């Protein structure tokens, strides 16, 4: 059920908009604008998504869409959220795609705004991707992640170039560790910083970790905490240093703190709590 | 309108406006920039490309024809009360859903068709008649238009032409007394044009941009400017055949324009005539 302004904002989106998305160094010029635009024909979902997008960015210079930005991505989230209770193989790239819309949407529309409201959307597309991992090695969305040095002449972690000092205290790790998948997951993607898609492996980390890190991370767990802080680090910087290349990425500086302590809806462990967690 | 409506809007900008500019046309700017930032202006303009893109979308996807016929009676029922308001700021979306629904008629005229496809572009050909002469500024302007040349220099009279020369003989001389001279130097100039970009759509605009003194005198039946109009439709159906073989909307068009217009399906040459020019004053 829709009305001329749709058409409007789905041209504005094959037209505009995912050219910039390709522009901070996102590949494929075919997913983005072709792939999408197909899918989004057959999911809603995703269509709720794509217009959603479109009309915050054209927000910037035509006025009068605020309603649109809000309504669509609330209606975007609510099927997102019933759709991740029956998950096919067909729908797979089309809520994997939905839900790095939905990131980088959240993230131009964090105003500062509670956080909670651009909290709680980002939630969901976590909820939907962590759902959805492992893909099928046949998804064209299947360069989101990265392959998988770390443990040296010990065979136990000694040094990791990505943080070095933030976790010494775990220092050494033995290859039993649970930690070990996340750490090196964590320090081959940050030597990938020079590379297309970054920018989407940094967004999807959260989402791919291992599901035994994962439930010993939300126990509260002091090691994985530490894990993730590092983690932090590398979204945090890596996102305020592209803010002039991104649209979506601007002003982002104001909505995350430099020290997690410092969140608005309340301490570290709340962050964590406002970020992941399904629904069962 | 809904989904489809959504997808078709997208099929335009991906599949139809491509195969517009294949055909020998220029500026790709107006028909995937343009057209459609017109189209979110006006509603017109708007169904006049839903319509197009569904009727080339019908050629491989079934059961558009429901889409097809609800926006193009749409498009010409908004297009017709348009007229009774031109404005220099809705011209250009008249004159492009004109072309649009012009293509999207061609398209849809059939081996065996009927006067629907006929009702349409008399429609459009009103709507080009009430605009032109277009504002020089007018992205449509060199698009769709274009004397002593022809004139012998040693004579002073038409001698003789290209294109009409065995079929109009009877008139020459034509002196610049002439009301027929206008016409004659335009067929001439456009046939002196062909290979040209954007023939398809001066061949088009023709019967619009007579001018009103040949025209209200081809309404009265005048055998002299009926002749002429022969010649202009020698023209326009000896194009169409062999570019039908380089362009989807022209094809079948053949079976629809008879070389002998005294075989009109619906009257005698002279009720083809007034079934595809006229207004509503
Ligand atoms: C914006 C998109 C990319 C989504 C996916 C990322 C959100 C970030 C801000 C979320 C994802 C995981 C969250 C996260 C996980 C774990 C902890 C450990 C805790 O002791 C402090 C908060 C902290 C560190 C939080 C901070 C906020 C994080 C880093
Ligand atoms: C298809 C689009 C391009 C529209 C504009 C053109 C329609 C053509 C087929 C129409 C336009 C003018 C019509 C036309 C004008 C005048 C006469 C004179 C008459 O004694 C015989 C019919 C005849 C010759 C008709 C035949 C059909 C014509 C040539």
């Amino acid at each position: 059920s829709l009305g001329l302004v749709d058409l409007k904002l789905f041209h504005h989106y094959c037209t505009e908009v995912w050219p910039t998305i390709i522009a901070v160094g996102i590949s494929s010029p075919e997913v983005w604008g072709t792939y999408l635009p197909d899918l989004a024909f057959k999911y809603p979902f995703l269509m709720h998504s794509m217009l959603a997008f479109s009309a915050t960015h054209l927000s910037r210079t035509q006025p009068g869409l605020d309603d649109y930005v809000a309504s669509h991505r609330l209606s975007a989230l609510k099927l997102l959220r019933e759709a991740v209770l029956e998950i096919s193989d067909d729908n797979t790239d089309a809520l994997v795609a939905s839900s790095l819309i939905l990131i980088m949407d959240s993230l131009a529309n964090a105003s500062n705004s509670n956080p909670t409201a651009w909290i709680f959307h980002v939630k969901g597309a976590v909820t939907i991707l962590t759902a959805v991992w492992p893909l099928p090695e046949t998804s064209k969305f299947y360069n989101l992640i990265s392959v998988d040095i770390v443990d040296k002449d010990t065979g136990t972690i000694t040094e990791l170039v990505c943080c070095d000092d933030d976790i010494a205290d775990l220092y050494p790790v033995d290859l039993d560790s649970p930690y070990l998948i996340t750490l090196a997951y964590l320090d081959k993607l940050y030597r990938e910083k020079n590379q297309l898609d970054y920018i989407l492996r940094v967004f999807a980390f959260p989402a791919l970790l291992d599901r035994t890190f994962l439930t010993l991370l939300m126990t509260g767990d002091l090691g994985a905490m530490r894990i993730m802080r590092s983690y932090y680090k590398l979204l945090r910087n890596y996102t305020t240093e592209i803010m002039d290349r991104a649209w979506f990425l601007e002003g982002v500086s104001q909505v995350l703190p430099r020290d997690v302590d410092d969140y608005s809806g309340g301490g570290g462990m709340h962050m964590m709590l406002d970020f992941l967690g399904g629904g069962l």
